[PDB]
């Protein structure tokens, strides 16, 4: 129901993540031009998300009857079309491989016996189209068994939980519903969820931010703290899980995410409630063996040193910014929660090559 | 060393730290009443040092040739301005307990036989002074030997460490030198310091603010970083070591401060490094055995919503703002570092009683 896309045939709009939380409001998004616009001025926020409007702006442009007139004229529209939404924001791999499956849906259909121009435009709408529903739906997998295992290892009897989160994983960050703020959604759409904890998430705080935003707009019973209240909030609030979301997820179940949550894992353990990672198998990278093999990322100093344009730490200091810190994976008590079900670490690579 | 509080006799003179950390500004305090006012006005942080402002104030008055005349005058006149004192800013209690015992000393001092007006004038200011230079002297120590104890506990070996510390203790928080700050100092006149890391202590920001101020006016070696950056830190950035401060200390050891200092004793446990609780034993609490006595206040949610008058918060989220947690004193692996030196937490009770 909260929405940062929304799309019908014809129609699609978008929320403005710039105007977030004073403001909630959509733009609508006539064109690939204006899409590759929006991700790149950071109007739309979440990989998966960011693939799902420059696809769909595609279709939008094709549903208005774009590209052609022709069919090999209208496959070099498709084409040219996905590799300059490639260009838009390059920090991951959702868009490039999105492109190469419409790109190959595109050609295996010209290709096809009789093809028409007509055959390929409503295709590759078709497939962008199922591509939405795909993301929408296993999301609402994640939250659904993610909740679904949480409960049997934390409340098998009955019984509310307490759940602690990291970061913003929910609509904010997906075409819809979310990961760990999925798991949040369908705990409490079950009844069963006595209180939601979001951290600030320093220095971008989108925890403070988003995940507040969220929480809110459901009517969530929620409540904010700071990163460094999450051990006395789970030695004196009652925290009896704690579910975070993924950048990335590899071979062995070590687990890249937003920084601070690498110290969430070590304080669960320490109060003894299992620390659950929530992410889609495309965000399982089985390449890398071992959170060693990644790299961090290191933004600039200012954005840890100034808020809203204005410097809030003193002149002179070093400053240390990494985006994400790697959670190794005898860490992880609950479970990888994917849209295939929730995963024991060394369970991760074999099921995700072995199980549809 | 940085120097919050300037003082000599006849004059005192103090920072303002509403102006830090982007400006370095000193105020002269001619009165008690200017010394209220400023610490009303929160230019003066840390109780130590508020108690010390308002105490030198009266020096510098009863410098004046202030208070009096006769001599029962001066007495009323030390006692009306301590108990004056008290009014300004009493939720730190370390003035209170300044007051009462200058106001013992005037009167004990009153009580001689061939007692003068000017004897005891004298040894108001004196007493004053002597106080300032024990807070020095004791400070000093902490840092000192907590940081001999620290090199030989994680170098025996000779080699610098890396040190993380949290929210304030420095010469911002207290007369002079520091605490758990003065430790880093310490470390660092050694040469022995690689490194010091110091957190952003959200909601109130004083390491990002007052810390970092310190550490790099001293010119030493030091990073600032995110409180939820810690674990990271630790693991990758060689952390040989965590000092932290004490709003309060019980006779267990289990130890009350900043907001956070919990989870720092924990992540430190996890990565194998001696957690350190620096504090003077004036800080240290015989009256309740267990951290469980200690109540923990809890601050309006605006303060942790808003940075710099500015909502970041999403609108209508519900908000926890507890000032302090309670480290365990099974955490505290390094040790409680006092003026005396550094004790086990079992040791605590006798060392003090």
């Amino acid at each position: 129901t909260l929405e940062a896309i929304r799309y019908s045939r014809g129609s699609l709009q978008i929320l403005d993540q710039l105007l977030l939380p004073k403001q909630s409001r959509y733009e609508a998004v006539g064109s690939v031009h204006q899409a590759w616009e929006a991700i790149r001025a950071m109007k739309v926020r979440g990989a998966p998300a960011i693939a799902l409007v420059g696809c769909l702006s595609l279709a939008v442009e094709l549903q208005a009857g774009a590209g052609g007139p022709g069919l090999a004229a209208l496959v070099a529209f498709v084409r040219d079309k996905l590799s300059f939404l490639v260009t838009a924001r390059p920090t991951a791999v959702n868009m490039a491989r999105a492109a190469r499956d419409l790109a190959d849906v595109a050609a295996r259909e010209a290709e096809r016996e009789g093809a028409t121009e007509e055959a390929v435009r409503e295709r590759v709408i078709c497939c962008t189209e199922d591509m939405l529903e795909k993301d929408l739906r296993d999301n609402r997998s994640i939250g659904d068994l993610g909740a679904r295992h949480l409960l049997e290892r934390v409340a098998p009897s009955g019984g509310k939980v307490t759940v602690l989160t990291h970061c913003n994983t929910g609509a904010l960050a997906t075409a819809g519903y979310g990961t760990a703020l999925g798991v949040i959604r369908s705990l409490h759409s079950l009844g069963r969820l006595e209180h939601a904890f979001c951290t600030e998430t320093r220095p971008y705080n989108q925890g403070a931010r988003l995940t507040a935003f969220e929480l809110v707009y459901e009517q969530i019973p929620a409540t904010l703290i700071t990163d460094s209240m999450v051990a006395a909030a789970m030695a004196h609030r009652g925290v009896s899980a704690v579910v975070v979301g993924a950048d990335r997820v590899v071979a062995n179940g070590d687990t890249a995410n937003k920084v601070g949550t690498y110290q969430l894992a070590i304080v669960a353990k320490h109060h003894g409630i299992p620390f659950y990672v929530a992410a889609p198998s495309s965000s399982c990278d089985l390449r890398l063996e071992t959170g060693k093999e990644i790299i961090i990322e290191e933004r600039p100093g200012q954005e840890l040193t100034d808020v809203n344009g204005v410097r809030i730490a003193a002149p002179g200091i070093g400053v240390w910014n990494p985006a994400f810190d790697v959670t190794p994976h005898d860490l992880i008590t609950g479970g990888i929660i994917t849209e295939l079900g929730v995963f024991a670490p060394e369970e991760l690579r074999t099921a995700l090559t072995t199980t549809i």
